[PDB]
């Protein structure tokens, strides 16, 4: 199974200038939870963005060009990226925007944040048809002293 996990800012805005501007606890503590003990794909963008490599996972990285870190798994392209993930139940693809496009049709399960923020981003998520998908848990939290916008949680299966 293919999983997408993500947050998106209004307008489906996942990045500016190669950088998530927010800071949201709570919501990077979701995405560890999800994402712990499970294969990451990634492509080369968001691994720089990131800077280091994720600890308890294994990370897989997209790019066209060799590796210059073998701290990591490097892959040419999709099936190379899924076979390199072996028989798990579940692998959890982090973006980026490119990423996300190309194995949305593959995908079984999104893992979606949204905030309530406005940013000017360089890079959205992909455009979804909402009536291919089925919301099986949403949670909503209000902003706090640690998280400056209000946020919630939805995870959906593809029906
Ligand atoms: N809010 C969020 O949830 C979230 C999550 C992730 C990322 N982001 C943000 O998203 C932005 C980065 O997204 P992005 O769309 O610019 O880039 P990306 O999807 O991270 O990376 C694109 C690069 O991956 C490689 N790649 C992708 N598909 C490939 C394929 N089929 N075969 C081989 N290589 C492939 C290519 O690398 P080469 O040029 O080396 O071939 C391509 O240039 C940043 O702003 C980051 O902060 C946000
Ligand atoms: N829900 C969600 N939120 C995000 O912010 C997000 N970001 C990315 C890409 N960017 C990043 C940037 C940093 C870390 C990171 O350092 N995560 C730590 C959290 C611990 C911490 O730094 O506070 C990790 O161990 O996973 C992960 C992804 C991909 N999917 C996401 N998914
Ligand atoms: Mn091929
Ligand atoms: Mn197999
Ligand atoms: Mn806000």
């Amino acid at each position: 199974m293919i999983s997408l996990i993500a947050a998106l800012a209004v307008d489906r805005v996942i990045g500016m200038e190669n950088a998530m501007p927010w800071n949201l606890p709570a919501d990077l503590a979701w995405f560890k939870r999800n994402t712990l003990n499970k294969p990451v794909i990634m492509g080369r963008h968001t691994w720089e963005s990131i800077g280091r490599p994720l600890p308890g996972r294994k990370n897989i990285i997209l790019s066209s060009q060799p590796g210059t870190d073998d701290r990591v798994t490097w892959v040419k392209s999709v099936d190379e990226a899924i076979a390199a993930c072996g028989d798990v139940p579940e692998i959890m693809v982090i973006g980026g925007g490119r990423v996300y496009e190309q194995f949305l049709p593959k995908a079984q399960k999104l893992y979606l944040t949204h905030i309530d923020a406005e940013v000017e981003g360089d890079t959205h998520f992909p455009d979804y048809e909402p009536d291919d998908w089925e919301s099986v848990f949403s949670e909503f939290h209000d902003a706090d002293a640690q998280n400056s916008h209000s946020y919630c949680f939805e995870i959906l299966e593809r029906r």
